[PDB]
């Protein structure tokens, strides 16, 4: 089997991407937050506490005639942005973009912290990463991608995030049509239970590049760059009037500079995010102060490729038995 899903920026800027989800029977289509960071399958419901619903779009499993109590199992995550939610379970069919999957772990918000309530266009949380980050108690429970995946014709999926314009997730095949040249693969870890790989180096612009590992995530989760503060520096330098403001709580740029690209390695290949993916637009409306799309991993304690970097790629997500990245240019 295979599934074919188009994912669509939330605002403006890029700031998270949204895909809709069929669950249960009849379907009820919510619009989640494909997350190659975190395990987790959690949703926006009947259940949750009213006053920290806003405008989402809930799951009522008793509509369901496929859903089913997960009888005794709770969830409770955490998020690096501080964000959090938690709450019960049920099983039930899951679809994205044609592939379905029955059983599925949905987990149903009793709570969410108020960052969720506060945005009205995610309707909750779809997990790619490994199942070893599940929160299901007693019992762990698999990623759709998991259960999915014996099934699927080939165990990966792709992410195809466009540059202020919708993308792709594709479950079960790689489209040929979606990236130039050749996709290099690298070598996974999931030691930590995400996709963590090691970049080979960095260039800032038109600059020579610079070889060195920098082990990190591919995280479609995360919306900026995180990277060694030494790299950051390095990038900032290079625009006119930039600084980090501990204030505002990174780098801020003028909008009147231009902004270099940014290219990372993998392996002897090399992907460009062009200038425009790393302007996040005025920190305040109407400030001439503009927020950086890279920024410094310091203190989060781990580097992450999030949306900025994921965006200037096709990105193949390799479940086979050894699991393994793949980037192409597109």
């Amino acid at each position: 089997s295979t599934g074919s899903a188009t994912t669509t920026p939330i605002d403006s800027l890029d700031d998270a991407y949204i895909t809709p989800v069929q669950i249960g029977t009849p379907a009820q289509t919510l619009n989640l937050d494909f997350d190659t960071g975190s395990s987790d399958l959690w949703v926006f419901s009947s259940e949750t506490t009213a006053s920290e619903v806003d405008g989402q779009t809930i799951y009522t499993p008793s509509k369901s005639t496929t859903a089913k109590l997960l009888s005794g199992a709770t969830w409770s995550i955490s998020y690096g942005d501080g964000s959090s939610s938690s709450g019960d379970v049920y099983t039930d069919t899951v679809s994205v973009g044609g592939l379905t999957v029955t059983g599925q772990a949905v987990e149903s918000a009793k709570k969410v912290s108020s960052s969720f309530t506060e945005d009205s266009t995610i309707d909750g949380l779809l997990g790619l990463a490994f199942s070893t980050l599940n929160t299901v108690s007693p019992t762990q429970q698999k990623t759709f991608f998991d259960n999915a995946k014996a099934s699927l014709d080939s165990p990966v999926f792709t992410a195809d995030l466009g540059y202020h314009a919708p993308g792709t997730y594709n479950f079960g095949f790689i489209d040929t049509t979606a990236y130039t040249g050749s996709i290099t693969y690298t070598a996974v870890s999931t030691k930590q239970g995400f996709w963590e790989w090691t970049s080979t180096g960095y260039a800032v612009g038109s600059g020579t590049f610079k070889s060195t590992s920098i082990d990190g995530i591919a995280d479609t989760g995360t919306t900026l760059l995180y990277l060694p503060a030494t790299v950051v520096s390095a990038y900032w330098a290079q625009v006119s009037g930039a600084k980090s403001s501990s204030s505002v709580g990174g780098y801020v740029f003028p909008c009147s500079a231009t902004l270099p690209s940014f290219t990372f390695g993998v392996g002897s290949a090399r992907i460009v995010i062009p200038g425009d993916y790393i302007d996040f637009g005025p920190i305040s409306t109407g400030s001439s102060s503009c927020f950086g799309g890279i920024q410094s991993s310091a203190g989060i304690g781990i580097n992450i490729f999030g949306d900025v970097a994921l965006k200037a790629a096709f990105v193949v997500f390799n479940g086979a038995t050894t699991p393994t990245l793949g980037f192409a240019s597109k």
